[PDB]
């Protein structure tokens, strides 16, 4: 049947993307009801990008300094406010394409779909995971800020990420839709480095289950471990700890495949200590950690939206 | 910066996906204007899935044998005709969400986004390429037929694939939107084997250039090669031969990075000869062949 890196359908989010311009700076905004959300650094100027006083910059600004364009129609800004690192521009027209939505904050290891946009126009969609160091290994060029990450739960779009900046290593940092950053980063153009990253162990296990569901079984072995032994091995290899909750969440996959979670942990421990021996798993020579247990179940059961 | 496997936004295609039911068979349809396109095997009976005479089967059908459901509303089928392996159900309502679109047949090596759907509703979007053996390495379950592959230029959707079947290897086969199968496959449940799958060499080279654009350097070397010497080595690794057409296409990436095409070809030969030695390229331990030169330019540049 096959297994692919798959993003949620992006149609609901596409109808909310607009272009936000504060003079020279142009980026994307998320138009929900009568409010447009965008990074607050759009008001920054090259005079002081190093240490911007955002509260005082916004005081100088009036509604007329913000140009919002939805397609080929200009949206009238009738108010503006700042919440954390997101600017909220109130517009005179509610978005007729507003879907059932909610703002959520995700945890490290959870995945989401990113709709990369430029000049308010969606250009691509891809699936990524919030890394344990709170960055995302995205793909973003100039003008991509305001692009959002999201999941879909039943009929409801869950907005979880808005893109703000790129770190010197090529990884990306952003905030939730309340403007609070993921990770210890600030929206200033100064030297900032992401912490050492680690592998999302629970996601690796779920991906191994996806392989077993697809007939890839060479890595299974007779052995089992307990959570204590595996966690000691995992930390030695820069792998995140596996909690009892992670075992519970992997439960349905364990029942489906006949491979207990600690049974699979024995396979993963051998893979870490001995390598792939030239073999591949689902066409990959590395252990994929950007599939949650829910992603694997959803793709192997055909959940739609 | 950063390089990701990236699909086109699927919204323009979501507005066209519908559910098509004939008898006890349900799959997906593509609703463009007043026509719904779906695989013609939706009318195939369980009695004879080996040698179905689809033309004979469709003559015995009436418009009332086809149920089309768009959202919560039922469309009325007012006509039906067959073009190759695709069934065309005319409906009484034109889709108000029909986008600017065209039908294109693609060549091996070309990439496109797939909107996997079930019961007429979008489930997910992913990227894949037409393999050299004319299959695709997709992700499909029961009831996924009718799902389409597409690309988007500006605001125009190029529909290039419709899913029809899964081969015993687990790879997938389908047609263009005019119903013509890619490769030597038929929409019958008969013994069918795909050819040996090979690597899309031009796509690998474009991906190496993408790595260089994104700061990777470790695989570069001082060597170069002739085109024929590169092909002789590469074919021993089940890599597709590289033509002068591929060399020309890689020209813009070559100029941007300052690395000649045959220079990069020498790097590829080294990677095939040596492996990775614990290193990765763009976060991957294998060479990736599902980014075209067009994909690389679009993602890396404006
Ligand atoms: C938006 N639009 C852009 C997108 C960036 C640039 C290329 N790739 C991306 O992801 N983001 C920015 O302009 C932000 C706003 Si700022 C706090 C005035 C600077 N900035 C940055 O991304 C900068 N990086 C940084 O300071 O991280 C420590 C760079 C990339 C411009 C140096
Ligand atoms: C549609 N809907 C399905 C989706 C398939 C089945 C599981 N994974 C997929 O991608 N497609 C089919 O049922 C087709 C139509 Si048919 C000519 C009546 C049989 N078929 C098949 O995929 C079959 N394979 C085959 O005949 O290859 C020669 C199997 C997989 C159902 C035996
Ligand atoms: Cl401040
Ligand atoms: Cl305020
Ligand atoms: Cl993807
Ligand atoms: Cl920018
Ligand atoms: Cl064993
Ligand atoms: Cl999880
Ligand atoms: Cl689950
Ligand atoms: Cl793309
Ligand atoms: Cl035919």
């Amino acid at each position: 049947s096959g297994f692919r890196k798959m993003a949620f359908p992006s149609g609901k989010v596409e109808g909310c993307m607009v272009q936000v311009t504060c003079g020279t700076t142009t980026l994307n905004g998320l138009w929900l009801d009568d409010v447009v959300y965008c990074p607050r650094h759009v008001i920054c100027t090259s005079e002081d990008m190093l240490n911007p006083n955002y509260e005082d910059l916004l005081i100088r600004k009036s509604n007329h300094n913000f140009l919002v364009q939805a397609g080929n129609v200009q949206l009238r800004v009738i108010g503006h406010s700042m919440q954390n690192c997101v600017l909220k521009l109130k517009v005179d027209t509610a978005n007729p394409k507003t879907p059932k939505y909610k703002f959520v904050r995700i945890q490290p290891g959870q995945t989401f779909s990113v709709l990369a946009c430029y000049n308010g126009s969606p250009s691509g969609v891809y699936q990524c995971a919030m890394r344990p160091n709170f960055t995302i290994k995205g793909s973003f060029l100039n003008g991509s800020c305001g692009s959002v990450g999201f999941n879909i739960d039943y009929d409801c779009v869950s907005f979880c990420y808005m893109h703000h900046m790129e770190l010197p290593t090529g990884v990306h940092a952003g905030t939730d839709l309340e403007g609070n950053f993921y990770g210890p980063f600030v929206d200033r153009q100064t030297a900032q480095a992401a912490g050492t990253d680690t592998t999302i162990t629970v996601n690796v296990l779920a991906w191994l289950y996806a392989a077993v569901i697809n007939g890839d079984r060479w890595f299974l072995n007779r052995f089992t471990t307990t959570l204590n032994d595996f966690n000691l091995v995992a930390m030695k290899y820069n792998y995140e700890p596996l909690t009892q909750d992670h075992v519970d969440i992997l439960g349905p996959l364990s029942a489906q495949t006949g491979i207990a979670v600690l049974d699979m942990c024995a396979s993963l421990k051998e893979l870490l200590q001995n390598g792939m021996n030239g073999r591949t798993i689902l066409g990959s020579a590395l252990l994929e950690d950007e599939f949650t247990p829910f992603d694997v179940v959803r793709q192997c059961s055909g959940v739609t939206f």
